[PDB]
This record gives C-alpha cells, structure tokens and sequence, in this order.
C-alpha cells in the first residue's frame, strides 16, 4: 500500500494502533533485557525513523496515521535499563521537515546516507556519553569525506558515501550470504554496485546478511558488539563497526544457526545494540529464544 504526493512515495504508513502487537512481543525485549543486565552488558536499541514517520508532514490531516503513537507506546514499555537511542525525536527537535526531508530517498523507503550518517553520528556519541566500556573519539563530520553521485536510479537521485578520511583499515571484514558463501572483504559487501547508473539500496549500500563479521584492531576500546539489525543499519555497518574492537552483525530474518542468546555467549558479546526502523516494533524479528 502506497501514498505518492510530490512524487514522493510512503509505504505502508500506520493506519492504526499497534499496541496489542508492541504489548505481546515486548517480553521477548523483557527477558533479554534480564539476562544481559545479569552479565553487566549494556543493551542499546537505536530507532532510525521510517520514512513514513518522518515525513508524515506530507499527509493531510484528515489522513489519520499512528506511527509516533505506536513508537511512544514502545517506548513506553521498555524495560528502564534498555537505553532508547530516539531518533525521530532528535530529528525533529533539531532540523526543519525540509531538512528532514532531505535525509530519506524519494522513492526508496530507506533514508539516505546523509541521514543515515546523522543517525549513526547521534548513536554512537550517545553511546560515547553513557558507556562505561565504549570509548570512542567524538563522530564529527570533517573526519570523513562525503563523496556523491549526482544521478542515481533506485529500484535521478544523489547517492552519497561517508568515508573516514583514512578509510575503512578493518583487521578483516566476513560475510555469510543467504546461499552459504562467504564474503572474505569489505568491498565484497559494501558499495559493491556504486558505479551501477540504476541499482537497489542493497546494491549501493549492503544487501541483508544472516551474518557479518568485522575484526578492528585500531578501536581504542575492548568491546565485542552485537548489532541486531533490520535494512536501515545497511548504510552505515562499517561506520558502525569503526567503533568496536569486534562487531557482530546480525539480521534475523536470516539468521537462524543460532540464537540470540547462544550467539551472545559462543562469541563473548560484551555490548549489544538494535538498528530497527521505528516502525518495526513487534513481529518475527523479535524473536530471541529458540
């Protein structure tokens, strides 16, 4: 389902309350919530904005939609010692809907990497503030270097990278596709399609994996993260893993070897953090327990 203004596209926008779905799947949140806060391992759950969230602003008023209702009564229920990391909330205080608008794709329902580079800039300094094992320098734009395409086709656009300023010098960068093969480095997973004149949001940025693996000998810090992930972390997965000594990524959807919870402990995860859209807040991919 689908709402087209300006020639920009809203996908499946909240048409109603989802309480009784947040409601039945926030245990699952309860008892991991439990068992990290048990092995003193802090649990993040960051919440990049869904486009239909942001941009809501492009909907008349009469067209009745409930995400920011949905997000409120998440976070409503979250146990106190999961640390929200808020998005749409920053987003909103601290940019115009013009600004805003600017940070998502037209057409594509993800936002871009302007956005999604903010949303990893706010995560990790808030992480930085709060921690007591991430320490990390301070994210600042002229450490990096935005390189764009002027003219892109997602299944024209601008198409931009964030790059550190000495590159992405990851110790090693693994990958276990769906088909079972394995991706041995960072360019075989990332940007692989950035020459591409018409390609998917997978193909510029990174498709979904059941598994990444990255390895940072250069992180001035002991953490072994966990990311748990939907689409919306895709962008920014190296700039993530910049952070920690070892990252751990994870889509649910495809990762199946194991659980939540046996990953934790077969990997030593020390930190764990959620990259879902603020709009996928109960479902399949809140399934931790086997």
């Amino acid at each position: 389902i689908i709402l087209t203004d300006d020639k920009w596209l809203l996908k499946n926008p909240a048409w109603t309350k989802k309480y009784n779905e947040i409601e039945q799947s926030m245990p699952a949140i309860n008892d991991l919530s439990q068992f990290l806060k048990e092995q003193n391992v802090e649990f993040y759950f960051a919440l990049p904005p869904s486009k239909t969230n942001a941009l809501s602003f492009k909907l008349p008023s009469h067209i009745h939609t409930y995400a920011q209702e949905n997000l409120n009564y998440f976070l409503k229920k979250l146990p106190a010692d999961v640390k929200p990391i808020k998005l749409m909330e920053h987003f909103k205080q601290n940019y115009t809907n013009e600004e805003i608008q600017d940070m998502y794709f037209k057409t594509d329902h993800h936002w871009n990497m302007d956005g999604a580079f903010l949303g990893y800039q706010y995560i990790m300094n808030t992480i930085g503030q709060q921690s007591s094992i991430y320490k990390g320098k301070e994210i600042a734009a002229a450490d990096y270097t935005r390189t764009c395409a002027q003219n892109k086709h997602l299944v024209g656009e601008k198409l931009c990278y964030y790059t550190p300023k000495d590159g992405f010098n990851f110790t090693s960068v693994t990958a276990k596709d769906v088909q079972g093969t394995v991706h041995q480095n960072l360019d075989e997973i990332y940007g692989v399609e950035a020459a591409a004149d018409t390609t998917s949001y997978a193909g510029y940025y990174t498709d979904d994996y059941p598994e990444i693996v990255i390895e940072n000998n250069n992180a001035q810090n002991e953490v072994r993260a966990l990311v748990l992930k939907d689409s919306f972390a895709n962008a920014i997965v190296p700039h993530l893993a910049q952070s920690f000594k070892h990252t751990s990524i994870l889509d649910l959807r495809h990762y199946h070897e194991k659980d939540v919870y046996q990953y934790i402990q077969d990997n030593n995860i020390n930190m764990v953090l959620f990259v879902y859209s603020d709009s996928n807040l109960s479902g399949d991919m809140f399934k931790f327990k086997k």
